[PDB]
């Protein structure tokens, strides 16, 4: 009958609710619609309610983050009653269905890092671009320390705001820092479109010429491969692999989020990077690759013959299937916990 | 006709569009809908193509920021087009409208500050907070340097991520900086409302939000200088009322005020009677400022005025300024944190 808000709804809108066995109750006003549907994992009609009021009762929703859509005579929009994300390239409403005994990406009383907004303008694009730049804790305290980055990117249809925003990525970091599971480390979070207007070479050539100089010259950074990391989801898992196989003297760290390499002599891939795969092993101290369970089986396939290859030629690397979860936040929240916790050391 | 894409556009989309004049051309997909309008200014039915998108030019828009909506079927959403902001109490679409020959809301090749996100824990509402906080360009490199710090309020229906987004304010204050207007400064963005833990502009929680954990939380966790002739509190609508209300109760902790549309409604006896002695108060307090659009609603044009007018009659010094042709809405407040910037800490 009665649940609990999410915590992604708007302040002061008590719907939608979690009820017991994670089913969902959303409600709206439309008092003129013809038809009003909810499409959280599959497509709900709502039906007539009170006062001009539609309201429906989902079936259990899996655990995690979900962008959904509330349809209005079939057009997909936000839902008046909950926060907008950048995703599925619009903003986009999202929900958040707890997991029972998981907190690492919840607040906790716990020293925090402050994320920052750092403007520069891209000689690449010729546009204002925007990083957000994670410190841990302490940082401003500390003068005389110095800490390693990780370079952290969205997938296709997101921007910049996404890990802060979906991934919650402060708490799951500071969390890691505070149990002592990660070495304190910077992050930073850039938008991985870049399109040179005067000819992807121009995402690359904006992390190698113009973001890591200014994170290295702004920051108190630690400016060399053995304390630098790259990883992405999605596209962002591609774009990660792509500009640290070809920067391998710039990041010793690289991880995929249900995303990577697109395999032919997949030993002479990225320049013959690791033609020679013991040596290649010797440079490398971290390669990472994720994946959900229940992905559709396209970008399931991609990440996993990836992973196959690197088994075949003995390439080393940790490999994760996150059991239960799709191409979906959580499996990206999940994956930054494990990979974190490996970098640096 | 050609038609420039706003820049509160989402990548890629190419609709709304500004067109000559400044009508709007706002398109939709939506085949199967009965009645689909756009809100902005006044509502406006669109209308259906062969294909199923909508489309309407609007009137020539006014210069500056505004909240919109599309209605589907007279249900007030979000534009698929746009970027969302935080107003209204729920995310609703913007569009900016540019303003022609005026750039000092707009980013510069100019030394620049950051707004960074803090997080908190507050026993008053017993509720995780956030507030967003601008360090001027020179922070990280000037450390036997301090600074005032500036503390700006959102408006009723806003949140924290008002100024930073619909408020540009990083580029006003960059800029200001930047050319020798404003002194270099801190400035403290958080949330206008501490709801009551046992809950299911006068706020006693929030005075006690900012006097007894957000003021102490800035002065320890950056380098500020700690004294009233260095803090200033101002803000736009509600937030102006509660900058009055919590600075003039405070008086001791801020000497200078600000109210965007907002501060207002006997006189003499407001705020415990702060400024009976009017010769004395004059004294206490460096600056007072009030601004108003000349194009705002009636009843919100008239608060505002009556409150000058106040002060006219006591002899109370202020700084009231018109923003000319602008309404209840965010160019209004972006002009008035550029005068107001200007006049702080001097
Ligand atoms: C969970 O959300 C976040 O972490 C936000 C971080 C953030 C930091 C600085 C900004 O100027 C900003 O602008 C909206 C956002
Ligand atoms: C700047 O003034 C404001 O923001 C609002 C003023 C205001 C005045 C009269 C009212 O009856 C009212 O409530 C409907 C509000
Ligand atoms: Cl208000």
């Amino acid at each position: 009958e009665v649940g609990i808000s999410a915590s992604t709804n708007i302040p002061g809108a008590q719907y939608p609710q979690i009820l017991s066995g994670n089913r969902v109750l959303f409600r709206i006003k439309a008092p003129d619609a013809k038809r009003v549907q909810v499409d959280l994992g599959k497509k709900y009609d709502m039906v007539r309610e009170e006062e001009g009021s539609w309201a429906i009762t989902t079936d259990p929703i899996v655990e995690g983050f979900h962008y959904y859509s509330i349809l209005i005579d079939g057009v997909a929009v936000c839902d008046p009653a909950s926060r907008t994300f950048y995703g599925m390239s619009r903003m986009a409403s999202g929900i958040e269905i707890p997991e029972e005994g998981v907190d690492y990406y919840n607040l906790k009383n716990v020293p925090h890092g402050q994320i920052r907004q750092i403007r520069y303008f891209s000689d690449v694009t010729k546009a204002w671009r925007r990083a957000f730049v994670y410190t841990p804790a302490g940082y401003d305290a500390n003068t005389s320390q110095r800490y390693p980055v990780l370079y952290l990117q969205h997938g296709g249809g997101e921007d910049e705001t996404g890990w802060p925003n979906q991934g919650k990525m402060d708490a799951i970091i500071d969390n890691l820092i505070a149990e002592g599971k990660a070495k304190p480390m910077i992050v930073v979070m850039d938008n991985g479109y870049a399109v040179d207007p005067s000819a992807n070479s121009a995402l690359e050539k904006v992390f190698i010429n113009e973001i890591i100089p200014l994170v290295d010259k702004e920051f108190r950074t630690i400016a060399d491969r053995d304390h630098r990391a790259m990883a992405g989801l999605s596209m962002g898992g591609f774009q990660a692999f792509q500009i640290a196989m070809t920067n391998l003297d710039k990041f010793a760290y690289v991880g995929g989020f249900s995303g990577g390499g697109i395999i032919g002599d997949f030993s002479k891939m990225y320049n013959n990077v690791w033609s020679d795969v013991d040596t290649f092993n010797k440079r490398v101290k971290l390669i990472y690759l994720s994946i959900g369970t229940a992905e559709p089986t396209n970008m399931y396939q991609t990440v996993n013959n990836f992973h196959k290859e690197f088994e075949k030629a003995g390439i080393k690397h940790v490999y994760y299937e996150s059991p239960g979860t799709s191409h979906e936040w959580l499996t990206w929240r999940r994956s930054l916990n494990q990979f974190a916790e490996l970098l640096f050391k």
